[PDB]
């Protein structure tokens, strides 16, 4: 912090700025199932006539809810295709029945919970099977729609929740809420997404739910937002990866900037299952052994906006659409973004690979270019800046699309448009 | 100050314009946390049962909801992780729980509040503590809607309100009051903002809560704009050499103006703790101690004008609805921001970090530009005329934007529009 | 306190029945007089003409040490402690009820 001022005589003041974060990572040592503290076991048919009643009636109690969904656990169970362990060794072994609750561990005290019949919907009998099973899903559906909100998503919601709706009021589910019951609880029940017991329910079905295979595994399409959730940067990597056809090492070497370091290392820090098929990892943010997630837009910033920008040059879509980090240096990104765009929009690297005979590959392997070095030397050459045709694609891309709100198209936009 | 005019005979003429401001800067040189004096503890249930009537019947004291919320802050406490120490008071250790009480001082006065109760509610029992912090949420939230009041504001006031209400209608907090009744209280608490009182205390729940993770922390979004108050200048500064990539110090040497000098000194005056993450300066301006802040956008007006200046020219949109600062040479930072800004705009310094092999960093390491001194020549080469194409980029930017009143943007397009 | 509690349940039209007598006990100190003349109810002396009465002093209220809610339910818009007229009207159309 170096810094000289001229007045009548010469002055000298350092300056002075702050920037921190933690970023735990979700690797457990103490292998602890994942713990949630919850109320006194509910009544069985009266835990579930309550809350039917209460989202007829839009008005539930989150407590109850949690207590109701802990207990219909129970009632989905499926054989284990494959053993199963992930971090400490889950008790799953390859043909062992299990349920949701084997997954993670509910923890239950003393106090009952109200279990009121806040509707004047009635049911006679004691609930079905299915029925409890269209109510858990649609219980679970009010944590997608909560985590939904922004500007201008309303017919969208509807329409979500309208494929919600027929989902469970037809086979194997039964109808039991008729229509538009479920908009009207998502109203009164907009920020059920906070409420962590609901969060870890829903992740604990979706865990189960993807492992085993199950009538009722279309309750996964309320719980489907749980899995990979707040990993984005993480998961536009892998995705950044396969669409450009590089092997991931590759691809960061294409990184050129010092900015990257540290999100590179944030997100690729070993012990975390990032490598496991169907581990905690998957709904970890979800489940509680969690903190800020290290693998977030926002925690990996640059690498988050480069994989866009460069999707955007490429004219995906899910690019133009997602919403930049405007902190970690955009214009910068849009500019390498370009020439990686440029290196990768309309090429491909192609050799025969399939020969009739043995010595037809022989005499293939006897017999402009893509490289990182050929493209750092074209930006060195150009002075680190944009290209005419760079701008021109982003342009072409930017303006024939619907610009979001804060989207990369709506920056593209702006930032480029003469 | 010499003049000379001829009228029949050689006159001399002095000429006197008046220039002071204060600008004092934040003390912790007492060694005293700040206080307040507020009315006699109130009764729970009826301070709780009085300010809900009158929310909902639209009528305050304003005496009596300090009072009750100075109640409140007691009831929250937390463990703090790490020790905190302020400028020149230990205001924690590790280990050692706090409250906001802990924070700051306030006197209670023989004076009892009025607690009356405006329109009758069904609730006729002893308050929880949920029901406690969602009100207080609530109350704290009007001093956020005061300030958000302005000449065009469409709905916004109203969006971000009702965004209010769902988070103290749901877990962990309990709903109190029906939608819509915190519009109509914030209209006759659209001053509210002004009361000393009221400000102080929403800065000490947000310190409180910044450090300390609790249940209860959103009650943050009321508070939120007591964080870094009339401080945008820093701010502006704080973000400007992120977005443009540089340090601190390397961006103020590309400041090439007699006027900077002054606010560079006023805003980088040794002794205030910005560097400190939860340090009393992010929150002074609420609490006290500073009549009128150096840090604020007016009192840096040419760094805060020249920072959004160079933003428009690389149309990021929070620098086209910033409004200008007239007094402090508007013209002139617009010339130094169209050549920092065509500096910065569609180029970035790039240097390649990743290589393959341990191998290829040494081969790496055997071996227009971006430099103060070379925009400074450029400047100079042109006379401190802009050029030609910086004012076709500033008035493409300014055209296809929605001008807000007194916005840079608007200064722009009335500046240059040919 | 009280005063205040059963006027907010009066304007609720909501009221308490254990508040709204232990009130009436209360307020039975503000109506006091003179008597006339002596005074036998039953065999009981009650009053001596010249002797300052009240309704308590006709009756013996035993008070228990358990306290009511005296909660406020409606509106009551009195920022000030009520004068004793204003607790008078409260008594009479408290105890009106009784006749409707």
């Amino acid at each position: 912090i170096v810094f000289k001022v001229n007045n009548q005589v010469v002055s000298l003041k350092p300056e002075i700025i702050v920037d921190q974060h933690e970023y735990k990572y979700p690797a457990i040592k103490d292998l602890k199932k994942p713990c949630i503290t919850l109320g006194k076991a509910p009544d069985l048919n009266k835990a579930y006539k309550s809350v039917l009643s209460g989202m007829s009636a839009a008005k539930l109690d989150p407590d109850d809810v949690c207590s109701y969904l802990a207990a219909a656990m129970q009632f989905f169970e499926g054989t284990c295709p494959e053993d199963w362990t992930s971090y400490g060794i889950v008790i799953a072994r390859k043909g062992d029945k299990i349920t949701p609750g084997s997954l993670v561990e509910i923890k239950r005290t003393d106090v009952e919970g109200n279990w009121a019949l806040t509707g004047g919907m009635e049911l006679t009998r004691d609930p079905t099977v299915p029925e409890h099973a269209s109510l858990v899903g649609l219980l679970l559906s009010l944590y997608r729609l909560s985590k939904i909100s922004g500007q201008n998503t309303g017919n969208y919601k509807t329409n979500i929740a309208d494929r919600i709706e027929q989902i469970f009021e037809t086979a194997p589910f039964v109808k039991i809420v008729e229509h538009h019951t479920l908009m009207t609880t998502h109203k009164m029940c907009a920020n059920w997404s906070t409420i962590p017991n609901f969060r870890f329910l829903a992740g604990t079905y979706d865990m189960f739910f993807s492992r085993i295979e199950h009538l009722y595994s279309a309750i996964r399409v309320g719980t489907v937002v749980t899995a990979y959730e707040d990993c984005s940067g993480l998961v536009s990597f892998t995705g950044f990866i396969k669409q450009i056809n590089l092997t991931a090492r590759e691809a960061i070497l294409y990184f050129f900037h010092k900015n990257f370091e540290e999100e590179i290392r944030r997100m690729f820090e070993p012990g975390q299952e990032t490598a496991v098929p169907h581990s905690y990892f998957i709904h970890f943010r979800s489940l509680g052994l969690s903190g800020k997630s290290p693998y977030s837009s926002n925690a990996v910033g640059h690498v988050f906006n480069l994989i866009h920008f460069v999707g955007c040059y490429m004219g995906q879509v899910r690019s133009l659409n997602a919403t930049v980090i405007a902190a970690c240096a955009p214009h910068e990104m849009s500019v390498l973004g370009g020439y990686l765009g440029e290196e990768f929009f309309g090429k491909g690297t192609f050799e025969r690979r399939f020969f009739r005979d043995e010595k037809e590959l022989q005499e293939y392997e006897a017999a402009e270019t893509r490289s990182p070095e050929a493209v750092y030397t074209r930006i060195m050459m150009n002075g680190g800046r944009l290209k005419r045709s760079h701008i021109r694609r982003y342009v072409s891309v930017s303006s024939n699309h619907q610009a979001r709100p804060n989207s990369f198209a709506e920056f593209l936009n702006k930032t480029y448009s003469s």
